[PDB]
């Protein structure tokens, strides 16, 4: 077991951020953010589009590195050990909407407000959260 | 082959950051900062001091993160793919010299003023400088 | 697999632009521009009036360089890597109007204005597009 | 046979630009650009820096398209054609020296001023600058 890299995107639009419901044996039916685990040679950047379009079909523009945050799941059924890459993108068409294209990871995408996220949250994404980061600002 | 988290640490010493030549396949003879590996279950400043502590017997303290860094090594003898946290770190007693406790990996380690940087430095570090990245006020 | 070499062809008329849905595995049903794969030797301009004839009938002249893209489609049924050149031309005959020649592959041509094009676009020319990228003023 | 992609790269270093003679059965010992064939999933960007890279060890950013020529070689041994992109980039570290890192392929590199071109240039080059295509202005 050693540490893997991820990246996790927030789409940014308007006021909102895309999240969806987990269904995994981490974190169960919390909302999270798309993401994908970055392949050998990949930057950052390209993860983020390709994980993105994976899960939602969402073409994605102006990625923004934002930081960076260790995700140790101990009590999980296999231990595991992510190094989470978050990375800001907005919709190539605004008006793009999400489609759930791997249900067997995801309930469903949907736009929530920043000032009216739902509960639970991914605890990894809770915990940022609860730092203070703000991926608009 | 799958990418591999390391950390990288500036330990900020007044003016100056510690580098030294490696002695590696990669980057050979090029001035790098102390690091190490990620293990599993470690936190990132944990794996810095621990880093510093096994490189050159310096005590550090007042770990803060930085940024990440994508660097990819695919020409390389063996293909190698590194995600690099670089974290901010203090002398814990600022006489403290540091020792070359690993010197098959590099050269020696000496302090480099923020204005008078050696040369070559090692790709990464001269690629993330050249975005203007600063340690000392990021 | 490796990088192709394809041409598509803005055709201006008026204040719009030729278009028609794919029959494709890769981006069906979306609307895209006339255009085909470079032959070993032919230029730019050559592909362009003989795909635009081939799929449309349509003869075309005053063929101009645009721009380049790369396309990726890792994903797609058969992963592909084309390499897009775009040509800008007009008609020969003003009053020309396309045929689906090669129904196959589209399910018809038809004219639409710069400022009201259809969706959903083909993926590439909507990233194009994004760019600002305009075929009537470029260069 | 095929059209295929080839990546050529214009570096800008003040006034001038890399060049190094052909040695190749293609343009034998005519002034030419670093450059490369474009790999599946590549950008033209990744392709640029990978084959400066390749070929002179320079690292290049701010890479910017320039334009596209075809480029049909039917005289040669095996009549190839080639669909070639034009890109220009910077050096990270404009005092970093090129090396003829294969040099099999090319006499050696150097830096040629825009209005002191070698002779006798590439022809698909010389070609392009005929049509009056400027690098540093396009
Ligand atoms: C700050 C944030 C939101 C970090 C994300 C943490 C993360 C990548 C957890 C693993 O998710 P996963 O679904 O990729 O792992 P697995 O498939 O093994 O359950
Ligand atoms: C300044 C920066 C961003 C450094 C990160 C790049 C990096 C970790 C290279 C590998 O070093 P290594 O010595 O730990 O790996 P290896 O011994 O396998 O070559
Ligand atoms: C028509 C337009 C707007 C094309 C833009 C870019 C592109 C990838 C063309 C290749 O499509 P193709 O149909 O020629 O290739 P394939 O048959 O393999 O899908
Ligand atoms: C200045 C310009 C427009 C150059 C493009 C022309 C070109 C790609 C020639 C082939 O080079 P190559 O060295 O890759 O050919 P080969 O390896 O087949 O000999």
């Amino acid at each position: 077991a050693i540490p893997r890299v991820a990246v996790v995107v927030f789409i940014l639009n308007g006021n909102s951020i895309l999240l969806g419901r987990r269904r995994s044996s981490i974190g169960n039916s919390t909302f999270a953010l798309p993401g994908g685990h970055l392949e050998f040679g990949e930057s950052f950047e390209e993860c983020a589009a390709r994980e993105v379009m994976e899960e939602t079909g969402l073409k994605i523009e102006k990625m923004k590195l934002l930081t960076v945050t260790n995700n140790v799941f101990k009590e999980a059924p296999t231990p595991s050990h992510y190094v989470s890459v978050s990375i800001r993108a907005v919709l190539v068409d605004p008006s793009q909407e999400p489609k759930n294209m791997e249900p067997e990871k995801c309930e469903g995408w949907d736009w929530y407000d920043w000032e009216n996220l739902p509960k639970p949250l991914f605890w990894p994404l809770e915990k940022l959260f609860g730092s203070g980061f703000n991926p608009f600002t």
